[PDB]
């Protein structure tokens, strides 16, 4: 780190005015720096909260061109678009259904960071060789870069990227440190030299606890309620993930008898609902979101308490994803799991479904590995960053493991 130039005056005037951050976090300014002042392809693993949008949404905008960001997420690159819009940043989602006149603009550069498709993308090369050509893009960015290696074949067709843009840094995002899909995100995307960064997977203000059902919904929600003489009220902002939407209709019902202010996060929303359940929560005008996504401006909010996963999660990888809404402002939060044995079952089943052998294996495995951590005397933590990390974590390695905030199961060991 000490190589690394620090960022220059101007770069931290660009943060402050249009991002509203005092400082880059460290992997941040790896990226940027690497992506905008050398050049270079990058692959970037980050934490949940860690900040992984700057990373594609500053270079643009601070040399004043085009950022090109690939989703296959439609809705989530909508709630971009917004987020953006109110910072003053102009962005744009860019498809078939879009108007001939915000193309008109895109291609005049009056639009920093546009949003598309894989499968949109791979059939307008050629326009994005006149956007080139004519304003200049100073990125492609790739999340969900995984789906290369849930597969999507839209993505294999980005494999063109650097054929017709071949002056284009390509940053792509993927959630774990994991060498083969490393590997396969280098092959398909035909990245060259590419840097690699992983901020690591801690979030030490998280704590994690699983317990098990105890045959009734209020019964087992009322740990996570206070009573005060006038009503009942949760702890602070809390998301009950659930498995279903018959599920969350089942949880939210309970909720209501006790007066409850909630409302509800599925996918399928319009742009409108997102927005309305953005504002209640983020205002505390409800307390709680029951939802069966785990992205979007629903639930991004930055101080939440409590999360409920409301049944067994069924892989490692969401589960980590959903917790980590929580606790964004660095202050305590909880992460509790209610389960039981049939909820294993229901989840057998549903993988059942999966057609393709090699991806129903994967997500066969990913169960057994959720069903060992919701069984285990050991530490919590432990188990979910070796998974992130590829690789057996050390105890030692962290100061939060083995103390009473760590975990369920640290705590239980130094109270007795
Ligand atoms: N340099 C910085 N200093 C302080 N906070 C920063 C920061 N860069 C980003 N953040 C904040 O960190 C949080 C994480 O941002 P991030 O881009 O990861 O949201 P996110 O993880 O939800 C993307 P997605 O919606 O795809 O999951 C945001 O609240 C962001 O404002
Ligand atoms: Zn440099
Ligand atoms: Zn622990």
């Amino acid at each position: 780190d000490f190589l690394w130039p620090a960022p220059n005056e101007e770069q931290v005037t660009c943060l402050k005015m249009y991002f509203g951050h005092s400082s880059f976090k460290p992997v941040q300014w790896k990226v940027i720096h690497s992506v905008l002042e050398e050049r270079r392809d990058n692959v970037a693993v980050m934490a949940t909260g860690y900040g992984k949008s700057l990373c594609f949404q500053y270079p643009p905008v601070y040399v004043g061109k085009i950022g090109l960001v690939i989703s296959p997420l439609i809705s989530l690159m909508e709630d971009q678009v917004l987020q953006l819009k109110m910072s003053n940043i102009p962005a744009c989602f860019l498809g078939s259904a879009q108007s001939e006149n915000v193309l008109t603009d895109i291609k005049l550069g009056k639009y920093r960071i546009v949003y598309v498709t894989p499968e949109y993308c791979s059939g307008n090369m050629g326009l994005l060789q006149q956007l080139e050509a004519d304003i200049g893009i100073t990125l492609i960015a790739v999340d969900e870069a995984h789906c290369i290696s849930d597969f999507r074949d839209s993505f294999r067709k980005l494999g063109s990227l650097k054929t017709a843009l071949p002056m284009v840094p390509i940053v792509a995002l993927t959630a774990t440190a994991s060498s083969s899909i490393r590997e396969d995100i280098v092959r398909c995307l035909n990245l060259r030299n590419p840097q690699i960064t992983c901020t690591g997977f801690d979030r030490p203000n998280l704590y994690l606890e699983v317990r098990r059902k105890t045959g009734n919904i209020l019964q087992d929600l009322q740990p996570f309620l206070v009573k005060t003489s006038s009503h009942w009220e949760f702890e602070g902002p809390t998301i009950i993930y659930c498995p279903s939407r018959k599920m969350t209709q089942q949880v939210t019902g309970e909720l209501r008898k006790l007066n409850l202010s909630c409302g509800t996060y599925h996918a399928g929303m319009s742009f409108s609902t997102r927005k309305d359940i953005h504002h209640r929560f983020v205002r505390d005008e409800i307390q709680c979101v029951i939802a069966t996504i785990a992205f979007g401006m629903g639930i991004n909010k930055a101080d939440i308490r409590q999360v409920i996963h409301y049944g067994a999660p069924k892989d490692m990888e969401s589960y980590y994803q959903e917790i980590g809404r929580a606790g964004r402002d660095g202050l305590q939060s909880s992460c509790h799991v209610l389960w039981a044995p049939a909820d294993i079952n229901l989840n057998r089943h549903l993988l059942t479904e999966i057609r393709n052998e090699k991806f129903r294996l994967y997500k066969l495995k990913m169960m057994a590995k959720m069903e060992k951590y919701l069984h285990s005397s050991r530490c919590r933590r432990q188990i979910i960053l070796s998974h992130f990390e590829d690789k057996q974590v050390q105890k030692a390695s962290l100061g939060i493991m083995g103390t009473e905030k760590c975990c369920d199961n640290c705590r239980s060991r130094l109270d007795h």
